């Protein structure tokens, strides 16, 4: 698979559609998220594509290599650590990330896993608390969706 | 992946949760669907896990071997053809299928694709019109979900 799509939804007003496309040895993630409070929101690929208990059953960040929580540009980061998206004043976040770690096939494949958008910004593991090294203190999961194969 | 899960949701009352487990060399599909009208309803794996236009964007039946539609027991069938599930008088359908063609990894993997429950019975490719050889005349998509990796 070279294209994927995720439809984010939650208990609230956050909603959005993320598109993934494999370009070379990177995956280009695009799309928009709306209903967000202006500012930065933790944006990560969680391990399971299980929406049976809302975004909760998505588990922790996808971390096949058992590293610590980082930001996208770090070497020591979870495969699903894609940092933060930024809602403008209108609550709209435009996603445009290019990641060399997440994949649409193979072991780091995120197909069948969940994209989660958080309440707070991802502190990128530079927070000075244990929590920061586990989730970046991004807090609650506002919206999430299972990543599926797209035409 | 050895376990997958799918939450079916639609525009109506139909909803359910389907679990998939790789047991031996086969895949066991279990779960239950509620809100259905009594009787049989086509139940198939559609190609795309694209819920951007509701269940419509799930595409046609997953058919990597390019065959015509049939029942789960036919040799000539799509990989996503899981037949019919049957709702009791209260609208509850209990799902219990063992299928030899779907898988949770490799070419026949349904991870990242969409489980769809239909409005009418699937005629198993024997209704005698062209539509029967494509969708079994199962009609519209009542509920659907992207199949994700479960713990
Ligand atoms: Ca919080
Ligand atoms: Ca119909
Ligand atoms: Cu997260
Ligand atoms: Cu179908
Ligand atoms: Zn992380
Ligand atoms: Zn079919």
């Amino acid at each position: 698979a070279t294209k994927a799509v995720c439809v984010l939804k939650g208990d609230g007003p956050v909603q959005g559609t993320i598109h993934f496309e494999a370009k070379g040895d990177t995956v280009v993630v695009t799309g928009s998220i709306t209903g967000l409070t202006e500012g930065d929101h933790g944006f990560h690929v969680h391990q399971f594509g299980d929406n049976t208990q809302g975004c909760t059953s998505a588990g922790p960040h996808f971390n096949p290599l058992s590293k610590k929580h980082g930001g996208p540009k770090d070497e020591e980061r979870h495969v699903g650590d894609l940092g933060n998206v930024t809602a403008d004043k209108n609550g709209v976040a435009i996603v445009d990330i290019v990641d060399p770690l997440i994949s649409l096939s193979g072991e780091y494949s995120i197909i069948g896993r969940t994209m989660v958008v958080h309440e707070k910004p991802d502190d990128l593991g530079r927070g000075g608390n244990e929590e920061s090294t586990k989730t970046g203190n991004a807090g609650s999961r506002l919206a999430c969706g299972v990543i599926g194969i797209a035409k």
